[PDB]
């Protein structure tokens, strides 16, 4: 099997766990296909794809596939950011775990001009059910990194400077959402799923749809913090050990910047606290059975790199 990057096909991956089964990968071609972006796209459900002249009937033998967890092919007019029209040859089908339980779907577009019949949509349909297995082969090998700690920590902000290099403004509070990165690992392409989850605790009975299937957790706590700091040992901790017992966790100390930031030791100095030092955090990292500790800084990117580097370590290595 060869990873994700390497199919050069229109396709996608969604996490029917959880809330509206959202796009966790998407390809390069089917964002060029659809003119979206990467960050339009994933955490996101593809219905937007739809419009005027969808036929509303064919949508619906796709909503009833996947309610049963079964296989379809369809043709349907879709539409591209700009409302271009196009023909989609569609092709979808769970990818199910060892359990047999369904972990993710895929969905192959074929796109064209024209709703084609007879022969040439018999050829349409080998075509993108043989594409379909090749994902299904390279998506068994996705790594999937789950990211969870406080309300404002920093978790989106860290997943927003790695892929994209820029630092978000506004604050605006996480449900669900996700990311992907191909990174290089000794000399090897690795594909990684990035499970952004919601800090607040009224999310408590939601977050754990993440879980399932986790390969390596983030625990995330602000170096400015100490509140998100003991709530790694109270909360966290706990709730990611009682789903998943076996499942590695890395200990990541946030906004590392701030660490030495004048006015932040100000702000913390009247609130009568000092920030976590390393050794702090080495030990919550060590009473919690981490397999790392790491500091680092959405912001200044110091630090950033290495924490998926690691993570993908704590899986492979
Ligand atoms: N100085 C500095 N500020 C940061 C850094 N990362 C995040 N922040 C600030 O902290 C705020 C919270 O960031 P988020 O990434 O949205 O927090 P979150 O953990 O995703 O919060 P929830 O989605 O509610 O769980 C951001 O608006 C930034 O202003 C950082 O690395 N350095
Ligand atoms: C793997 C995946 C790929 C999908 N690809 C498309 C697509 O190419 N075009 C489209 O119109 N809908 C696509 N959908 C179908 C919609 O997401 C949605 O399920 C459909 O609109 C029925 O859902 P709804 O009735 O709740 O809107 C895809 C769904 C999944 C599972
Ligand atoms: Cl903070
Ligand atoms: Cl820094
Ligand atoms: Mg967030």
């Amino acid at each position: 099997a060869t990873t994700l990057e390497r199919i050069e096909k229109n396709f996608v991956i969604t996490d029917p766990r959880l809330p509206d089964n959202p796009i966790i990968f998407a390809s390069d071609s089917f964002l060029q296909l659809t003119e979206y972006s990467r960050e339009e796209i994933l955490g996101r459900n593809m219905r937007f794809l739809q419009g005027p002249e969808t036929d509303r009937a064919t949508v619906r033998k796709i909503r009833d596939a996947i309610d049963n967890q079964t296989e379809v092919t369809v043709q349907l007019i879709n539409y591209t950011k700009s409302g271009k029209k196009f023909w989609n040859l569609f092709h979808l089908q769970p990818m199910r775990d060892q359990k047999g339980d369904v972990q993710y779907f895929i969905g192959v577009q074929l796109d064209g001009t024209e709703h084609v019949r007879d022969a040439a949509e018999r050829e349409g349909v080998m075509l993108i059910k043989k594409t379909a297995e090749n994902i299904d082969e390279a998506a068994k090998e996705l790594i999937k990194c789950v990211v969870v700690g406080d309300g404002a920590v920093g978790k989106t902000c860290l997943l927003i400077s790695y892929t994209t290099n820029a630092f978000p403004g506004e604050y605006i509070p996480t449900v669900f959402d996700n990311y992907s990165a191909n990174v290089m690992v000794d000399g090897k392409p690795v594909n990684l799923g990035l499970w952004d989850t919601a800090g607040l605790e009224d999310y408590d009975r939601l977050r754990p749809l993440s879980y399932p299937q986790t390969d390596v957790f983030l625990i995330c706590f602000s170096l400015v913090s100490p509140a998100s700091f003991h709530h790694v040992r109270a909360k966290w901790y706990p709730e990611v050990r009682h789903h998943c017992p076996n499942t590695p966790i890395i200990l990541v100390g946030t906004k590392l910047d701030l660490r030495d930031d004048k006015d932040t030791i100000e702000k913390l100095k009247e609130k009568k606290l000092t920030p976590i030092t390393y050794p702090q955090g080495l030990a919550m990292a060590k009473e919690i059975g981490a397999v790392k500790y790491l500091e680092c800084s959405a912001l200044t990117q110091r630090g950033l790199k290495t924490v998926f580097d690691e993570a993908i370590r704590a899986v492979l290595c």
